[PDB]
Parts: C-alpha cells; sequence; structure tokens
C-alpha cells in the first residue's frame, strides 16, 4: 500500500519542471518539488524507493539543451539532489533497471544518434558504458523482464522502427529480437507479465493507438485491445497489475488523458486527467511522499 504514479518534467509549449503524483487509490494529484531544470524527453526510474529522472532536453527560450543529468527524488523529504552525470547527453531516452542498476539507453545529442548504453550504480555514485546496441536509437522503448533489457523501436535518424533487441548482462551483448508488427517511435513500453508491452507511438505519418505486447517465451508479437487515443511521446508505468499511459501528443492536442490497461478484460478505460495536457514526461511508481 501508498505507492503513488509519478511523472515527472514534460513539454507543452517549453519544457516543463513539474513533478506530480497520482494516487490511484483515492484519484489525487499532489504537486511536488520542480525538478532543477525543466526537461522533456526524459525518463523516470526508481531504485531502492528513490525516484530517479534521467537525460532530456530543456527546451525553453534561452536554448535547446540535451541533458547528461541524473537527478534523484526523495519521497521522505519532497527534495531533489544531483546525482553523477552520464558520459553523454541523451534526449529521448528509454531506461530500465536490472537488480539495482539503472541503464541508460540510446536517445539523441543534437543530430547525433546514439547506440550506446550505459550503467549506473547508486551506491558508489558511478556511470559505466556497457555493450553498445546493435542499433541507433532515439525515442526508444525500454523495458525490463527476467533480468534480461529490451529496447523496442525508435528512429535511427532515418528510418523509424519496427526492430527491437535484447541485452544479455552476463554476456554484455545485444541480440536482435522478433521485430513489432508496427513501426513505432516514441511509444511506450512496459513490461506486464510475461510479455513486454508496446504501446502508440509514431510510425513516421500518424501518432498510433495500437498496442502490441511480445511473449518472451514465444517470441511473438500480438496486438491487444487498442487505447482510446492515439499517442505519442506517452509517458507509461505498470501499477498493481495493469498499465497506465499518461499524456502524449495525438496530432492535435497535447494530451491530460490518463487510460489504464485491464489485462484480465482486455479494456482500456480513462481513470483521470493529468493537471495539464503534456508529452514527453518521465514516468515511475514509489511511496508516497
Ligand atoms: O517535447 S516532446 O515531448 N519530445 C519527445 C519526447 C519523447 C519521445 C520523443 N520522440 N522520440 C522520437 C520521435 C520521433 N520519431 N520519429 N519522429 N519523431 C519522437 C517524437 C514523436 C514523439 C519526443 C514532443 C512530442 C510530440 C510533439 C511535440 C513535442
Amino acid at each position: 500500500v501508498g505507492r503513488l504514479i509519478y511523472t515527472a518534467g514534460g513539454y507543452f509549449r517549453q519544457s516543463l519542471s513539474y513533478l506530480e503524483a497520482y494516487n490511484p487509490s483515492n484519484g489525487s494529484w499532489l504537486r511536488l518539488a520542480d525538478l532543477q531544470v525543466p526537461r522533456s524527453g526524459l525518463a523516470g526510474c526508481v531504485v531502492g524507493g528513490l525516484l530517479y529522472a534521467v537525460g532530456g532536453r530543456n527546451n525553453s527560450p534561452d536554448g535547446n539543451t540535451d541533458s547528461s543529468a541524473l537527478d534523484c527524488y526523495n519521497p521522505m523529504t519532497n527534495q531533489w539532489s544531483p546525482c553523477a552525470s552520464m558520459s553523454v547527453p541523451r534526449n529521448r531516452i528509454g531506461v530500465g533497471v536490472i537488480d539495482g542498476h539503472i541503464y541508460a539507453v540510446g536517445g539523441s545529442h543534437g543530430c547525433i544518434h546514439h547506440s550506446s548504453v550505459e550503467r549506473y550504480e547508486p551506491e558508489r555514485d558511478e556511470w559505466h558504458l556497457v555493450a553498445p546496441m546493435l542499433t541507433r536509437r532515439i525515442g526508444v522503448g525500454v523495458a525490463v523482464l527476467n533480468r534480461l533489457l529490451y529496447a523496442v523501436g525508435g528512429f535511427d535518424g532515418t528510418n523509424r522502427l519496427n526492430s527491437a533487441e535484447c541485452y544479455y548482462p552476463e554476456r554484455n551483448e545485444w541480440r536482435m529480437i522478433t521485430p513489432m508488427n508496427t513501426i513505432r517511435s516514441g511509444a511506450g513500453v512496459c513490461v506486464l507479465h510475461n510479455c513486454i508491452y508496446a504501446a502508440g507511438g509514431y510510425d513516421g505519418q500518424d501518432q498510433l493507438n495500437s498496442v502490441e505486447r511480445y511473449d518472451v517465451e514465444t517470441e511473438t508479437w500480438t496486438f491487444v485491445a487498442p487505447m482510446r487515443h492515439h499517442r505519442s511521446a506517452l509517458g507509461i508505468t505498470v501499477h498493481q497489475g495493469k498499465i497506465y499511459v499518461l499524456g502524449g501528443y495525438d496530432g492535435h492536442t497535447f494530451l491530460d488523458s490518463v487510460e489504464c490497461y485491464d489485462p484480465d478484460s482486455d479494456t482500456w478505460s480513462e481513470v483521470t486527467r493529468m493537471t495539464s495536457g503534456r508529452s514527453g514526461v518521465g514516468v515511475a511508481v514509489t511511496m508516497e511522499p
């Protein structure tokens, strides 16, 4: 009990510093301490009950600055603290956690599209590079299942991608997996039960509402019910056996919609609205502050 869905940063007109937390048990939102630097295109994750904001870009009137930053929010104090920075700025990043370590995957720095990957050790406050992906990927969806790290879709600088790959830590090696049925860049990717879900994204022409899942045993991708709203640059997380998608861009509006997927019924429902529409947030779940 006592866990909230935290949304950090995002974009509406400019990059945002908001940190807000939604309580599924009572529908409430809390506004918490702002990020030190506004950022969109970041990712969130949690290790040891602390929330981390990783990478992104500050789109502002004074300029556009890609972020190498790692910042840590402690719900007990409602304070952000800087951590060691990554080796390189990474906007439109994906992150995943394996055994207490944060993997930062891909992303962009100006016109550079990264294949590089680095791993953070909270106990030592150090980053180190690991093997790079087989493909350069920005807007990459990342998730961890059974202590394996998946990188899904994205944009390589020329093509939006349906391809996906998996990192096997004990071999420090990436291998391609079955490609998705749909090209998706800037999708939401998460794990639920024994599958990697990819929701929404942009296929080069349209924002998507379709959702597909990769069963890691059978190596197949299967479509599930589509979301009510097409969305790119959505936030995504899992909480108590359901997927939550937050915001994004539908080609017309920066959405405030939050939808929730129930895998038992294979249905999506609208569960709340963010306090304002935005895209490009980072999202994770930890204890209330
Ligand atoms: O400020 S945003 O939130 N930035 C952002 C954040 C997270 C991921 C991505 N992302 N990553 C690769 C691509 C991409 N692939 N092919 N074309 N585009 C994108 C874009 C399409 C969503 C972008 C922002 C979003 C939508 C409209 C205006 C601003």
